[PDB]
């Protein structure tokens, strides 16, 4: 179910997913890629080798959309279409873009490029996003 992005962390499809994070408490990380594109390529074993990402992972419930699994949503693509993009949603499923990769390219918020870059994300999104914090 993680595609390259890790089989040791629980992935669930959007639908379940958002009913586990209202359920639960947890905002959820989306992370939308393509099977062909080598910007996901390259990002998949970084971001599976990971131990930090994967400890982090058990705050969050974790959601990778590949290829058709792409949500139909503009709330997905809030500064434009590349790939593969890294959004986090509060518990109610609501997507939050003012977390964006504070480390990458102003014009590509949701372009994360190494496990350093997601870290940071996933820390700043945990701290805002739980428990209404924002
Ligand atoms: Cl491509
Ligand atoms: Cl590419
Ligand atoms: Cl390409
Ligand atoms: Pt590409
Ligand atoms: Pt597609």
């Amino acid at each position: 179910l993680g595609k390259g992005f890790g089989d040791h962390i629980h992935w669930r499809t959007l639908e379940d997913g958002k009913k586990e994070a209202a359920a639960s408490g947890l905002p959820l990380m989306v992370i939308i890629h393509k099977s062909w594109c080598g910007a996901c390529k390259a990002l998949k074993p970084k971001f599976a080798e990971s131990t930090e990402i994967s400890e982090l992972s058990h705050n969050f419930v974790m959601v990778n959309l590949e290829d058709e699994e792409e949500p139909k949503d503009e709330d997905f693509s809030p500064d434009g279409g590349y790939i593969p993009r890294i959004l986090f949603l509060d518990p109610s499923g609501k997507v939050h873009p003012e977390i964006i990769n504070e480390n990458g390219n102003p014009s590509y918020k949701y372009f994360y490029v190494s496990a350093e870059q997601v870290v940071q994300g996933m820390k700043e999104a945990q701290e805002r996003l739980t428990g209404d914090a924002f």
